[PDB]
């Protein structure tokens, strides 16, 4: 499913990302927008053999299980294809893990590069919340 910017934010408020460790709505959706432009079945091959997975490019070396990860963890405790159902519900909750494990939202190089610093509530702007 390819998700329209303001149905994102909505969906994400409801599953309770909003200020979720500190991080407003507009840091999720802009992360969104760039590590998969809103599209639930994204997937990219990383170098080192791991694939990045989902509407937030969760990646297989540590978070999740695809069987051709070897020597990778799955500390979300899913299989990766649960990522990229339309319905965002793991990837929310898997999010929430790696936001919470020290480095916050630096995790997405995306955000790094391109959401951090920025006016993150443009993302927000116009939509019912
Ligand atoms: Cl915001
Ligand atoms: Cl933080
Ligand atoms: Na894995």
């Amino acid at each position: 499913k390819v998700f329209g910017r303001c149905e994102l934010a909505a969906a994400m408020k409801r599953h309770g990302l909003d200020n979720y460790r500190g991080y407003s709505l507009g840091n999720w959706v802009c992360a969104a927008k760039f590590e998969s432009n809103f599209n639930t079945q994204a997937t990219n091959r990383n170098t080192d053999g791991s694939t990045d997975y989902g509407i937030l490019q969760i990646n297989s070396r540590w978070w999740c299980n695809d069987g051709r990860t070897p020597g990778s963890r799955n500390l979300c405790n899913i299989p990766c294809s649960a990522l990229l159902s339309s319905d965002i519900t793991a990837s929310v909750n898997c999010a929430k893990k790696i936001v919470s494990d020290g480095n916050g939202m630096n995790a997405w190089v995306a955000w790094r590069n391109r959401c951090k610093g920025t006016d993150v509530q443009a993302w927000i702007r116009g939509c019912r919340l």
